[PDB]
């Protein structure tokens, strides 16, 4: 019933253009944020082309890049002079820290290697590429941009929007993760250790563990110091956002922060029912779709 605004962030396209349509046809009011300017204003065209010109007010395109002070400084300036409040933060930008080299279809026999450690347990320590036909590449500079998008970003973005949310009556922030982030993929174990703490977990000590992954990565010793194959930097970036979730999820108890895993529209259902979370559901919780 009460008026509520919106951010979600990497929202020009995929779950996170979908997270945007279902709020904006709930009443919310929608800041569609996005790398990009003009993808972002696309994707506002077509959303209320296809929700009815009676949306027009209540969706908003704005440039976002979280690596960027400037940028994330220039947005909260935007919301506090257009609308004075925020309600809810949905973070969904990300990086994946890889590409395809060749065949770029080889990057589902990559992914299929990697659930079936979900369905054993024992992740393996040692890269192994399933083909010739393609090659997963994870270069040094794209860890840099994934864990300073993924989770630098985020807490960029969040800690500037936590002043506008405490003036809401039912703050909500929701993390989009993955299920990368599963602590059955850290081969570390003291990384794996330091996510896993529930008590005296403190985001410096966040912030050691992805500073000694990337130090790891530039000395080229992933495999020696047990650091993940395949997909390195997504998983810690991604684990660590986690933890994260769960360290700001104790410090603003009258918020409820929730992370969550997620066809695109089917998946933004679990992240959207997150954002319009009843006063009482839980706060750092790691949910897979429906919990």
């Amino acid at each position: 019933a009460t008026k509520r605004y919106a951010v979600v962030t990497g929202a020009n396209k995929g779950i996170g253009f979908e997270i945007c349509k279902q709020l904006a046809s709930k009443g919310i009011t929608v800041i569609l944020a996005s790398r990009d300017e003009k993808r972002g204003i696309e994707a506002r065209e077509r959303l209320i082309k296809e929700l009815g010109s009676e949306f027009g007010d209540y969706v908003v395109s704005q440039q976002l890049d979280v690596a960027d002070p400037a940028s994330v400084a220039a947005l909260v300036d935007f919301i506090k002079t257009k609308f004075g409040s925020l309600d809810i933060l949905v973070n969904n930008a990300g990086l994946n820290g890889t590409y395809m080299e060749g065949d770029a279809s080889v990057l589902n026999d990559y992914v299929e290697a990697e659930f079936k450690t979900f369905q054993s347990g024992a992740a393996k320590t040692e890269p192994y590429h399933p083909k010739a036909t393609g090659r997963l590449v994870e270069t040094v500079e794209h860890a840099k941009e994934c864990i300073e998008t993924n989770y630098y970003g985020s807490k960029r973005v969040t800690e500037a929007l936590i002043p506008l949310l405490q003036q809401s009556d039912s703050p909500r922030i929701v993390n989009v993760s993955s299920t990368l982030s599963s602590l059955v993929f850290q081969t570390n174990e003291w990384a794996k250790g330091v996510f896993s703490s529930e008590e005296g977990l403190t985001e410096e000590k966040l912030e050691e563990v992805l500073a000694e992954f990337l130090k790891d990565f530039i000395d080229g010793k992933q495999q020696e110091k047990q650091w993940p194959p395949h997909f390195s930097a997504y998983k810690v970036s991604k684990a660590a956002l986690n933890a994260y979730t769960r360290i700001i999820a104790k410090k603003y108890p009258s918020f409820r922060i929730n992370a969550v895993c997620p066809t695109d529209a089917e998946a933004a259902e679990a992240p959207v029912k997150l954002a319009l979370l009843p006063q009482g559901g839980p706060s750092g919780c790691f949910f897979f779709r429906d919990e």
